[PDB]
């Protein structure tokens, strides 16, 4: 058994912990300034009301930023904790901002006036990883390396267009972020504690002051919904399996094995012993960090299922969810952009990777070009390998006379082939690896980036 | 190894994509011919030949094996026993890669399509019923717990705008999918200068891939429509719920047609809303599948790999499960029969105690005061075995002298329901404007 | 930036304690392996005692500088005792320490939920043997199908939670074996002995590789694993007292102390405990998920992912440890409302039992079931209840029906028909809280 | 389209044989109980197997008009019994049928997983005493570390997979309690006997509460957690070698039968198949969080939610068992390339063991390495490798030196240092060896 009376303690050590509270301190304040001067307009507060009101709310602002706002258990959330202080410092009058206002329309509230604003760091973020690789490409554009499926050398790619590619993927991002922004823009104050405010409300108002772009139509979806939680940590998800991917790429390609790239000693650890050795610490906490918000998105997807259509304590779990998310994703941007603008292309260990065979396909496209079917050109360069594979030497080194042997369409400009840049200047069709393909590719990023405004 | 077949995709998934392959093929094909790889008189054999094992595919006797591992070795194979040696034409600079990633959005570009044409047909008829029953008044709840009177045509609507969020996210999901990433060869891209606008262009597709490496090896359309499915799912699960408790006797709000739900000879009271569960559980296979494709990508080299081969299997329930749900939400809520004095009974006097306080507020006095006062005239009346509604003038003047005549107006289900006419409320002019403005965004749509 | 992507400090500061004891050990096997001299193995073991007589103080501090609470432990030590605590770290890893240290916490955290369970599991056998008399309403589909006895209802939990303890228990187990000695990977090079470890931490034994036992988090994931299904538990019994406790439905009644009112609605108790006890296990799963995926597809050697077990672990205990808690108060401070439970109890209920009679004089279950229905359909015809129906009225339809009909119609004699193992009938219940005491009794 | 949305056929297949078995169990306690005669009993009986050899032949036709495989079998033996066939039904209910066939399956199902994942076990350990004298870099951070033996790490996979085999036999304990007995949901009415179903059934005991057996599908969770542990090893597994079998690292090498080549990159061989173990952890995963929300919030009673587990738990055997058989084979048929794992070893990754020599020569670790430092330093400025230094260059670093430090820079004296149990040294790995034979056979 166990009986404790009328409160048991225990089950306040389950609500929201005072440090996640205090997080969502100044957007509540914004909230009850622009609740208390739609107050007056409804005739509810008179003019010197709404004065020592917005006074008040004022001082327990700055009060916020310093730190100083002091909150006790008994105030088990943040709204309490600001309608204490008010009473503490303008006395009753205090208590008539709370007429038609539910602690239900507050919370949802407060949360989307937060994110609201994170969004935009996030956003700040994301634009200048992208830009910096972006960036990066284009100065390297020049930089040819070997391509890779299934982990295994298939030809020569542009290093550039490695990275133009992870730069779009978080251009998908960075445009998922901006439609869920339009959602979360949707004021819900105004709305009571389930069937909407019942003293006539200016709402537009509301909205205005807030500088929210529209107010939400019905109030019973307005105090029960979480999308706009479940749209974020989505979309934070997909972008966090993008950077734990390149987390991985980077992670090989820094091997001594591959010896592609070299991390800064700012995002790595070494051994004094051994010198040579240089931990990614960098990206693995990058890929790790991708369960971290994975975590979050299926627990408020669970909490959220089968729950009427209405409040309860359930959705309580969200601001933890989110601020974990939105905190976890901003430190990560940062570091991310690090690391890419910080490394180190090692060019020798790119090309030493490139050997004569990966340009058997370029020989067998060559056939092709001549007017021979691909079915028969491919069998035909297959012999050359085999040939040279015999004859101890790589195909490069195949005399027009053999060659001539296995098919007359060989002339002397054969020879172009074997050429990495012949090779990757193949690709102009559009997204190819070709230098023109890449640089119209940065110029179209160029232009999107601009459009994120 | 025989086994190794056995974890791959199986043969009844990718006869799946044998339409939307085709297709792909016969604009490839009208490509090649102007980048001069194919002659104007092979183009119309392979084009023809397509058309006949586009016709086997319809007719579903286009066979396939094990040993074809998927859909597009097969329709080559089939071309060839249909056309001869001019089908391996075909295949000059195309690659497996990049076949698969164009198919499943062809392929989801119907099935986009589909979806929301049944999600605009059930927030239609939520509306629509909202409108009709505008005038029926129930118990509003928090925690499950009767809180103030409130219009049901107000739940019906919450539901329908949290649906349109949902319409919402598809089209912004359908303008992702519609990126063609045919044109990006193994992954350097084509290497004989194509013309993938001629594609884009044949194809019905916006616009194309702009990098070869992520238009093959990204699998964002997959996961992106998977969870706006998801979070559909947890809609409905929730709707399944509220409803599944108004229909029990116990509360007795709404009933069931016999379509969708299940009964006993010994027990006619017994309705069991089959249905509805099946609904609530769908929301759980959904979201399995959100997961699985999540665990898959993540971790994994920016290029392609045989892991990316699950996501076939997996949008395929999800879109298959997805269509067969709305419509069976949609049979529910066009054939459920609410109980209008069942409804009308649970609305008990009490629950109007907070107008009472709204009504002092009014007239001047301050909330907190309105509250006390209000819980003065609720004990009243337990002190004299009756409700608060018929306490005489001369009760209430005790607790206020701000209690005037008027105060006859509070005790009314209707007057009370009507204070909320501030955007978002369930005054009936409140409720008429949301149904306006839901009417035009499904046009809008 | 790290000063929020490292592990938190409140959560280094819990290992405080097992990192200290297991230093202890760590140190006394050098002394035996002749790393440490009698003299040097004090002064180790003495500054050790006072960094767990601060500790014991929340004095031990940390900061951004000290990445780990094995860091502050190694700090504090040289500047108590001086460079002689550097020797302590020959052949040791960070890599083992952390995977030793999360061991040893764990071990003692089972013991406490073990611990919660078992009250809550005992409080509701006991409150069941209390009100094994009442009846009410039995459900499926959320539809009276018919008469349950209420005691049967809280033993199917009960059952439920046993299951949970003895995976707790299956669990704690593999909790309880040694990785210290590991190494960086390959192992210990100063052929430490591990035995003395193992006995010096009372662990049950040492692991059989040191890449395994640097690389595995499996006693992470089968700990939070237990944790969420023991959590879906919890969630469907929320759902349960939800739907009892609404006035519509009014079977029960929580405590003050888990429900929330207001001073306008007297009869307005919400239910914040059970939907607070419902949202936590989504909150779990979520733990579950996160590591899952951290592991999955990693190298098989030690990398900086691993980090996120500590947060995701301790994040289970503390809820789940609350939580418990807060169950046992519901189910021993709630209010069953006889009155309502008896009154949902309608004589319709009963019209399988008329069907089970039949099929006892001798007729095939199916028409024993037609027959039953047309007794219930002539009833409502009539504006009557099935047991207000003469026996001529029964005769008409069946013959075999007689005077003894009417014992049929008792809410009492219906759920004594369920005496088969596990059924509701009042012998089969008392024989399940018999059996759970006997299950309890497991230390 | 309210049937689309439930399970399939080939699903519902699956149970024919298991129903059929139950349906037996049945017949014969209703007889006991007086509910048959000792005749009908055998009509029924007769019945059973007609339709049991049927499904032999795969003759037995769902239909799909039949809304499950109970209800087929219960229309399919009224069709060669007659009206005798429906008093099989006497208090007995769909609700305990559905959750005592999936038990009874699984019952089997977890017994050939087991065969498997011991085979895989087996073929990990066989391997290790066989290849125990090769040697290779050690990776931290995925960044050589130290020399090791191969067969430490070979070795390290088989005792992960002896701790799911652990956890498999423990779910098996729980789904062996039989169910069938519980009604709809207060129990039987008839006083039939229960002990009688279990024996007949092979179980290992029966259910204490009918509402709970009806409800509960814990065996579901329970057997897919276990899976997805178990594939979450396999993926890590398949990271490793498939960096391994890369050319830039070179150690590995996979037979044709599971991996994909190129006839113009006859270097080229993709390793599909550890591509393949890696994705079907995701699908594991899956399962294990569609049933876990399934459950989530539902009354503890019988509702249709319930029927999601049927698909579920079935693709995870069915995935299981191919993983596994899949994994055995590449274990057992990959090739190891001495050369490339032997020339990988340099001599900068010795400096800790020169640290190690050190102490073992009485000086403090912390000063053994800053010495080991210099000595990496001094070799770096003179342009040679620390194996090549002089006695005399070492000496000046510290006296403790002496001519047996030439000693240190052998692969070989480096790995035979961890001779603690667990270590890599030759008689560690060996005796690893030992325990996990005999803890294979202890599976009995």
């Amino acid at each position: 058994g166990r009986f404790v009376g009328s409160v048991d303690p225990i089950m306040e050590i389950l609500s929201s912990s005072i440090s996640t509270e205090q997080r969502l301190t100044e957007v509540d304040i914004q909230a009850s300034m622009a609740y208390a001067k739609a107050l007056e307009k409804a005739s509810i507060l008179t003019k010197t009301e709404l004065e020592k009101i917005l006074s008040g709310l004022e001082k327990i602002s700055e009060e916020s930023s310093k730190g100083v706002l002091v909150m006790t258990q008994s105030d088990e959330d943040i709204q309490t904790a600001i309608e204490r202080r008010l009473k503490e410092l303008i006395g009753d009058i205090a208590g008539k901002l709370q007429t038609g206002r539910s602690r239900n329309e507050q919370v949802v509230t407060d949360l989307k006036l937060l994110l609201k604003s994170s969004i935009s760091v996030i956003s700040t973020h994301l634009l200048q990883l992208i830009k910096t690789l972006v960036e990066r490409a284009a100065i390297e554009i020049d930089i040819i390396m070997p391509g890779y499926t299934h982990l295994q050398k298939a030809l020569p790619i542009r290093w550039s267009q490695f990275l133009l590619s992870h730069a779009v993927a978080l251009t998908r991002d960075s445009e998922r972020l901006g439609e869920v922004k339009k959602r979360i823009t949707v004021l819900p104050l105004g709305s009571g504690v389930l069937a909407g405010n019942p003293l006539e409300i200016d709402r537009e108002l509301l909205r205005s002051e807030l500088d929210m772009t529209s107010i939400t139509l019905n109030s019973i979806d307005a105090i029960s919904e979480r999308d706009f939680v479940v749209e974020l940590i989505s979309v934070a998800t997909l972008l966090m399996i993008h950077l734990s991917k390149l987390a991985e790429d980077l992670i090989i390609f820094s091997t001594t094995e591959f010896g592609f790239v070299t991390l800064s000693d700012a995002y790595s650890t070494g051994s004094s012993l051994l010198p040579q050795k240089k931990n990614p610490d960098s990206l693995e906490l990058i890929r790790s960090k991708a369960g971290r918000v994975f975590g979050r998105l299926a627990a408020i997807l669970m909490v959220l299922k089968g729950i009427p259509s209405t409040f309860s304590k359930d959705l309580q779990e969200d601001k933890e969810a989110v601020l974990d998310v939105v905190d976890t994703l901003t430190a990560v941007l940062q570091v991310a952009t690090g690391v890419i603008s910080t490394l180190q292309i090692n060019k020798e260990n790119m090309e030493k990777a490139l050997t004569p065979e990966l340009l058997s396909t370029d020989l067998a496209l060559y056939l092709v070009r001549k007017g021979m079917p691909i079915r028969q050109a491919q069998t035909a360069s297959g012999k050359a390998v085999h040939l040279a594979e015999t004859k101890g030497i790589t195909i490069n080194n195949l005399t027009l006379e053999d060659l001539k042997s296995i098919s007359p369409l060989f002339a002397s400009d054969v020879s172009q082939v074997f050429s990495v840049v012949n090779s990757v200047e193949q690709y102009t069709a559009v997204g190819g690896t070709a230098k023109s393909s890449v640089t119209a590719q940065i110029e179209q990023l160029r232009e999107l980036l601009k459009k994120q405004k």
